[PDB]
């Protein structure tokens, strides 16, 4: 008798026991009240969302929902393993197009990427892996850069992170320390499943909805070609059978790569950096920040103003401050292409203050 | 107090209930040995799996596994919304390759193929579909031939079916019925979601894992261009695993079959007599008959191989001494075509004496 019965409770000892060391709770049920909560915090406009998915592979981008690519058509995974494959031998391994203000995250399961005889076991606080990643904005392109862990690169150690369930939301939340150049980070995780949206009928019950990915095709293509641009984490979530855990590798944008600026624009143009307050003559992470920080400074001052456009680049506008004299001009895409001081005296500065042509 | 524990009864009487409209059974936990048993099960020779994973789509094909696709990625979908689109206006309305005995099953969500505007609904026995699909052999394809429904070719009529449990594996069971051509079909489901296979290790419970399709790139592609259809829809529970979701599956067509198409029995028809099949009409009737007598030759204890036929190179012959036919197998395994040796005549006392047909 009750064959089942105890089947059952051992199902559930071992699944509280794999919980407890993973930091993971199982799904709510939502209450109409809970759903509406969670899809206000989830539709913020700088809303990053990983969705407990199992076995998923997913890209999220601000104001744009999130990709998931779930199944045997998640390939995507070989050139993960291409990859390690080529560590037995230059840093950068592999840089990899996405596809053509704005962050970003790419998360795959970790056992994957884990090293040589490594099986990644819940309870560890970190896990050294042989290629972390780093999502940057190349050209136009957002891109994954695989880079080769060791020493004399960036550390293995990756830190494993366990998210906070919202009572309010039936949310979950994993928070990313601050770095030189970004505040800290909330990542939010919907803890039920979804492959894809569910259709709002009768046949469903009520769940937080993930934004879904619009616009620009996801396509990974392999592009020709330091460790605070690394914000990448380990969580855990719930198999695909609910009754145990897979982990996670989550990576996420280096905070100078954001749509608007590119670390490898902020470099080609730094020799400007001193119209904008700064004397620093090398060039590394701290002082590009200093400049993508005077570029953010000069776009929120409330005199600086929209004046006119800079010819080479068509549909670009100039953002002009009238006290330092200084010019930044933004592409049509929203790009930093470049900026510098207007000299009021010279012919080009003053056709500029004239009539707005840059 | 206790705002957790009612909410949380409320759901499981609102998932009851529409399980209960749907046939849908909760997954259950497996033991270990139950675990094996449903593997021994789903590693029969001819065994289709259908996998309960939420808003996937899936192909199966017997010996190869399953192959799934789930998530955005999941775009052939807009293949089956352009058919939708293009019924406004020929029967058949698209044919996709899937990539180059056998036999093969297809599902996606039903909702995607129901008429604009229209929501499948729980405790329906069956659903009209202003779209039906059918899987083929077409020149070494497995394809899909997607058809309008309507008085001018098809009914659009579609059988909701319901999953068996069994107790001792663990698994469901769809069973589909005789037609002409085929005996009745069973097709095992995987309770348990699984996109793909968990590595097995100690973060995992032993749940039954189904064996996934390795061998040929599953993709779609558009081809240039009725007993045969064995299709239906059952229920599963959706990603949440609180409610459930409608999925359309298709079967091949009885007639193809990898060993044998319906085109290339056509094609070889002409030779039905030398089989003992006095009919002239081709119909599914007789291309059937055509088809059972090939494989009565194949299956005979008195037919061996005997030599190739080298047009097709690396085919094999297969000859029964007593009819005096020949039945030529392409080295893929397709059916070629057959006929009756005259011993009397040059050609056939060259093959009887050399092998060489």
């Amino acid at each position: 008798m009750h064959e089942e019965a105890v089947a059952r409770a051992e199902a559930e000892k071992a699944k509280a026991e794999l919980f407890s060391k993973a930091g993971v709770n199982q799904p709510p049920v939502y209450t109409q009240e809970m759903m509406e909560r969670a899809n206000s915090v989830m539709n913020e406009q700088g809303a990053l969302v990983l969705n407990n998915t199992a076995s998923s592979v997913q890209l999220a981008m601000t104001g744009t929902g999130v990709w998931t690519a779930a199944g045997d058509i998640a390939g995507n995974i070989s050139k993960f393993f291409s990859n390690a494959l080529e560590k037995v031998t230059s840093p950068l391994l592999m840089r990899i197009s996405l596809g053509a203000n704005l962050e970003a995250m790419f998360s795959l399961s970790a056992q994957m990427l884990a090293g040589q005889g490594v099986v990644i076991e819940p309870g560890a606080t970190s896990v050294n892996l042989p290629v972390r990643g780093q999502l940057i904005n190349s050209n136009g392109q957002l891109a994954l850069d695989l880079l080769k862990t060791g020493n004399e690169s960036i550390p293995a150690a990756v830190p494993v992170l366990n998210a906070v369930r919202d009572t309010a939301t039936g949310l979950d939340k994993i928070t990313l320390p601050a770095v030189v150049g970004a505040p800290s980070r909330t990542i939010l995780v919907n803890p039920v499943p979804q492959p894809s949206v569910p259709t709002d009928t009768g046949n469903h019950q009520p769940v937080p909805v993930t934004p879904v990915h619009t616009g620009t095709e996801v396509k990974s293509v392999e592009m020709p070609v330091d460790v605070g641009g690394l914000r990448d984490f380990i969580y855990w979530r719930p198999d695909a059978a609910g009754t145990g855990v897979e982990a996670v590798y989550v990576m996420l944008n280096d905070p100078l790569d954001s749509g608007r600026f590119s670390r490898k624009q902020l470099d080609k143009k730094y020799k400007h950096a001193g119209d904008f307050g700064i004397s620093d003559t090398k060039k590394n992470r701290e002082t590009l920040t200093k400049f993508r920080d005077a570029i953010e400074e000069h776009l929120s001052d409330k005199d600086t103003v929209e004046k006119g456009t800079y010819r080479r680049e068509k549909g670009s506008k100039v953002y002009f401050n009238p006290n330092t004299m200084n010019v930044v001009i933004i592409k049509s895409n929203g790009e930093f292409l470049s900026g510098w001081k207007i000299n009021p005296d010279a012919d080009n500065g003053r056709i500029y203050l004239e009539t707005g042509e840059l």
